[PDB]
């Protein structure tokens, strides 16, 4: 019942299209056309899944709090949804956009086909795309830091439903809060660091990705910053982050997280960026966030009922 | 015996690294290091092929006429090799570089691994990369014009050896002349054209890629421009071109051709760009070349004997 970018694991390609809606709330013709294009997206997702099962195609269209009142007068706004720009006083790179199209695949050709077709359907008259990122998995699922990324990512449908999707019976059930954040890696600063420093920075071993016991890693290690609980509940999120960029140019990590609660994501941003104890994540000495947005991906039913 | 980017067909990904050699001919230490890095490339190619047969990994390192005398004092220069800048008086976009690293794969992760490892081995002290392109095949092997690309590409080991590789018994046998040319498509001009105009431009039907009989297509159609013979011999080339670019930005075709003779390629450039009859290829109304280089990919043996 959820849009298909949360529960599936280990995608090899991901295309990220972030931009603003150019249609106004009272433009009924434009709004009708816009929602016909949403329908076309859901249909083409199904079509590609049928002719290319090997692609394990997935796709979601997601919306910001700013735009919610424009795309629907029927579906209540998700209660936690807000602009990420409200974090600008302590987190750099914020750039809230109205719309996210996130498409995942095990093949670039079907990933690109769905992305290109969808953008051609919407057109420049409906979407002003501010950011288009072609993400791709690397050997051994390693981030460009050459650490494995995804180890303690929730595993399986049950746990990814629990932490990734709004719980059944709640408003906007089976939707998902979404955070996107493009990082630019400063590998010239990272590569020369000795192994012990690099592992102190992350909190896990580089080769095998074995968790360094919390007692022995710095509280500013990445894992210490993000492996959080509250009142005995783990604040786990579902990450679909992928590497991107040029070998000889700008590269980094296209971070994206899906969560049952925006607060699960925001608490980790507050931890990483000093807002809980006044200390920043050690990883941020080697990588910089340059974009950022909060969205909500409706369930498949509410997406079509907007 | 040839480097592995000519004979294999239907690659799904291709990474193109074009740049200049920063090591001088008398720098014996730098030259030794540079050739150790070539050896590492050939070895890593074999290693990846062994652990990932599904990738059908391929790779070639190629050299310009300008740099030939710098990388080897033993292997005679290929007799046709010259700078592509000598065509600048009639072909735009020329940008001759010393070195091409072309890597192909059916998986981006192994394609990127070999490309990144290789560039890290060479380093900025040995290569000044002017252009890095991530090519990828699209559904139905279609160019961004949405015409199928590759139909009359020579098919099979025998014909691709004949037209793609220097003939056995000749100097530099089993090497290959290489032409690279990045095109930027002007699809805003292309999309609105009626089907008959688009097919007149190419010379084949859009859906099925059926050749329009030469009698009925314009002499400036793309096929009429490039389907050439001389003294009864077809001047066929082996193309490994791939689409590239951003849906919402700059995109086009990363053209690359391998040939037994540079003249097979150059005659087609002369035809397309008006130097044979004073008429240009109709396709050039919708796409522009912005880079260009001639190289020669040595055989695997001569590559290691430089
Ligand atoms: C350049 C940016 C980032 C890089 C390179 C990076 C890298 C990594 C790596 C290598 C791990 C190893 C452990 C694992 O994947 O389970 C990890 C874990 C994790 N990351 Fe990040 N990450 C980045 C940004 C973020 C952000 C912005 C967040 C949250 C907003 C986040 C949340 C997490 C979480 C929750 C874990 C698992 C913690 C646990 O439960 O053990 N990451 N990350
Ligand atoms: C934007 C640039 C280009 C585009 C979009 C393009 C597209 C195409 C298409 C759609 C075909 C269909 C037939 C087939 O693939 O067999 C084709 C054929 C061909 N192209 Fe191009 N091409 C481009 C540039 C070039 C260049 C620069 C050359 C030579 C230097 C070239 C040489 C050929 C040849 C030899 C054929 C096959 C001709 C035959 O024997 O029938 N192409 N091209
Ligand atoms: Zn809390
Ligand atoms: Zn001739």
């Amino acid at each position: 019942m959820a849009q298909s970018t949360v529960l599936p694991m280990h995608c090899l390609y991901g295309i990220f299209l972030e931009g603003n809606l150019k249609i106004q709330k009272n433009d009924q013709e434009g709004l009708k056309k816009f929602k016909d294009n949403i329908k076309k997206f859901t249909l083409e997702l199904d079509e590609i899944d049928k002719i290319s099962p090997q692609s394990r195609i997935g796709g979601a269209i997601c919306f910001s709090s700013d735009i919610w009142d424009t795309v629907t007068k029927k579906i209540s706004k998700p209660k936690e949804l807000k602009s990420v720009n409200t974090l600008s006083s302590y987190m750099p790179g914020t750039s809230q956009r109205d719309i996210l199209i996130h498409i995942i695949s095990d093949r670039m050709d079907t990933c690109f086909k769905l992305a290109q077709d969808t953008m051609r359907n919407f057109g420049e008259d409906q979407l002003d795309i501010k950011q288009e990122i072609h993400g791709f998995r690397r050997v051994e699922e390693r981030d460009l830091t050459d650490f494995i990324d995804g180890t303690e990512n929730p595993d399986g449908d049950e746990l990814r439903t629990q932490y990734g999707l709004v719980a059944a019976g709640q408003p906007n059930e089976f939707g998902s809060y979404v955070f996107t954040q493009r990082y630019v890696h400063n590998l010239k600063k990272w590569y020369p660091e000795p192994l012990s420093v690099q592992q102190d920075t992350v909190g896990r071993t580089k080769k095998d990705s074995i968790e360094i016991p919390r007692d022995k890693r710095p509280i500013t290690s990445h894992v210490s910053r993000t492996d959080l609980s509250e009142n005995g509940k783990d604040l786990k999120i579902v990450r679909q982050s992928l590497p991107y960029g040029q070998i000889t140019g700008e590269k980094g990590l296209m971070f994206i997280a899906y969560a049952c609660s925006l607060h699960n994501i925001e608490k980790q941003l507050q931890s990483m960026f000093g807002q809980l104890d006044g200390k920043h994540d050690l990883l941020l000495k080697y990588t910089t966030p340059v974009t950022g947005s909060f969205y909500f991906a409706p369930s498949k039913k509410e997406l079509l009922e907007l």
